[PDB]
């Protein structure tokens, strides 16, 4: 699809049977999701945003379905203001900026 | 143009004859630029993301050129680590997300 930006680019994602709302975020290198349980091993990591650094749990090779499009990659889970889909997964689904 | 997300979507902008590199950022509601001393009046605001909030100044109607496309709007200015072009100005230059 083509998505204009007069509103926030919020889409429904599927991740582990759960349906969540997430923001398509071309400004994020990495996908970061709000607090949730995911299966498998994870590693403690840190990531920085506009306001400073946070602690996150890194889960590897997690599938997310983003508007019908499949992605599988590394996901970070921690105190983000909203679920954000970054460039890591936006590239997987074929996403570009056009003007 | 069509802009890939393999790398950070950095483009050249011009504001008051300052040429800067800025991020085309669909996750950002509003444009925020690195600290600079613009003329004119402003209001103080706070914006939040990963790590929490920072304090910024919102200036009134400034022309900004983004890859040769004219925009004009309020802009936020403060201690952001990167220049960020938000939806407020992405809509003005005809930017969409496509996949
Ligand atoms: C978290 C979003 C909902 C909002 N952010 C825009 C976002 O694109 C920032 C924009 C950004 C980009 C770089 C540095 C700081 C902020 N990205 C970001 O925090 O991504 C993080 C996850 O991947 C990592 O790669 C980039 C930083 C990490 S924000 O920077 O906090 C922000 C909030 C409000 C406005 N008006 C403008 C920007």
């Amino acid at each position: 699809p083509q998505i204009t930006l007069w509103k926030r680019p919020l889409v429904t994602i599927r991740i582990g049977g759960q349906l969540k709302e997430a923001l398509l975020d071309t400004g994020a290198d990495n996908t970061v999701l709000e607090e949730m349980n995911l299966p498998g091993k994870w590693k403690p990591k840190m990531i920085g945003g506009i306001g400073g650094f946070i602690k996150v749990r890194q889960y590897d090779q997690i599938p997310v379905e983003i508007c019908g499009h499949k992605a599988i990659g590394t996901v970070l889970v921690g105190p983000t203001p909203v679920n954000i889909i970054g460039r890591d997964l936006l590239t997987q689904i074929g996403c570009t900026l056009n003007f």
